[PDB]
């Protein structure tokens, strides 16, 4: 049951950080994947040899599944914060979820346009990828339906925002630009990546805000955050190692970028 | 756990009716409540007598709570359809949810701008209003976390889309225009209402699609739909009667602005909306 409503008893908290992020999301998140011209991407893909075609698919497989997972798996966080009365967080999260919908749409439109929509790309998800995206991510989010404790919320935001988005996805954009911008390939996909990267800046800000406001209640939660980050590292690097070996471009450059992002995300939360 | 992912094994179903509705939502849902000029609304509200100021508040109280309720209460539907693998429905529902956020924001910005943000408007929710919005709506939606049966989904879409949006809110837009557009008052609120009404057409279409696809599986569910509509009517009309009674006890705004407010035409619009929603679902 609803006890009452914040915008009847009072108003939105106009100064709340998540209301301010919501306002930014509306002003900056206007792109439509349906407007991207993928016609040259189709011709670029056809120009590749069979071996070069295969080389591009593991990264796309990781992104399509990843965007689909985050579209579905943010819903428990929205529910948990709604149940806690965090209205401004909920408003922001409507933009987060609509951003992810666009991300899923974008990669799927690319697959369709280049002629691989009919190909099952699941073959490029190894055990480490599945441990994160098929298992750990939905487990941590769904937990929030029955357990919205600080510990549960930190774990959810750690897996979702700091690892999935802040480590793997961030490193994926970089990788795609290092390879394909340089090769002059897939301009429509790279335009989509640029819009997506802008959206995801907001998503990471929500994760940092959420983790830090809980850590501020108790430094014991800081140690939980670091432990959950380290818990998932073997799977992050296990997936990275798998893509790197498929790749055979400076792969050690890309690998160190992943490590850089992982340590960066840790440093964006303060014990204090 | 996720078994796999549709956009890895295949693609989005580009022809799915809810993918098409999602596409329309992106194209047509561009407005931003933060861009509405409420400065004239502020002046209008201040120029009103206390007894004219009051006349508008019961309707605004109904919409602010309603929009906040639907913002929160759509989440279980999105979850239930997601768990069923209905990806295109989920994509569309992201636009539904972000629409509702804008609707909550819009009415809250109006209240803030006109100087009533600090006033507790709960006093204009009677028992019938509370049975719909404080109780029946969240109960029917939350049910979906543990019971996503066809019966549960039809009941959820009936309460949310056909009654709350398709009968009450639709009648509220009409009432607001019948009163304040003719008066020449609250231009920013009216702009917001117009944007909102456009969004809500899609929300009702989602409800029709959802109910109809379940009725298509088994025509027995059509009688469930009709029954659930009829179960809620006493509270729809109980709330309408309450707002009508309030409006008839304060007629200064109508006298001042020469509006022959026909509450019996509004009451008949509510009845028309209710019966019209029923006709939009067919047995076969
Ligand atoms: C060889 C260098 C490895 C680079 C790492 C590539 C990782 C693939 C990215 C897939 C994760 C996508 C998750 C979506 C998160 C979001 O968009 O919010
Ligand atoms: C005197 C005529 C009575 C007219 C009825 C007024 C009803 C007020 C509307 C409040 C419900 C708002 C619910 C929001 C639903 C949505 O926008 O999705
Ligand atoms: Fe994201
Ligand atoms: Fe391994
Ligand atoms: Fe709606
Ligand atoms: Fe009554
Ligand atoms: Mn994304
Ligand atoms: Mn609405």
């Amino acid at each position: 049951h609803h006890d009452g409503f914040q915008t009847v008893k009072a108003t939105i908290d106009w100064e709340h950080p998540m209301f301010k992020l919501y306002e930014k999301a509306k002003r900056n998140g206007k792109w439509n994947p349906a407007d991207i011209d993928f016609s040259q991407d189709q011709k670029d893909f056809a120009s590749l040899t069979s071996e070069e075609k295969i080389s591009a698919l593991p990264l796309v497989a990781g992104f399509s599944a990843g965007e689909e997972a985050v579209t579905l798996d943010i819903l428990p966080m929205a529910h948990a914060l709604a149940r806690q009365g965090r209205l401004e967080d909920v408003l922001f999260l409507t933009t987060f979820m609509h951003d992810e919908a666009k991300h899923v749409e974008m990669f799927s439109r690319w697959q369709q346009a280049v002629g691989i929509g009919q190909m099952d790309l699941s073959v490029f998800h190894n055990d480490h990828y599945k441990r994160i995206f098929y298992e750990a991510l939905p487990e941590a989010m769904n937990r929030l339906y029955a357990d919205d404790s600080p510990e549960a919320v930190i774990r959810a935001a750690t897996v979702f925002n700091m690892i999935v988005e802040g480590t793997l996805a961030e490193s994926g954009y970089y990788t795609f630009r290092q390879i394909y911008k340089k090769a002059g390939l897939f301009p429509g996909l790279l335009q989509g990546i640029d819009y997506l990267n802008m959206d995801e800046g907001r998503h990471i800000q929500f994760g940092i805000y959420t983790i830090q406001r809980i850590v501020n209640e108790d430094e014991r939660y800081y140690e939980l955050f670091i432990r959950y980050m380290d818990e998932l590292w073997p799977h992050v690097i296990g997936y990275v190692d798998y893509l790197t070996e498929l790749g055979k471009i400076d792969y050690d450059l890309l690998r160190h970028y992943v490590i850089k992002q992982f340590n960066l995300r840790k440093k964006q939360i303060s014990r204090t």
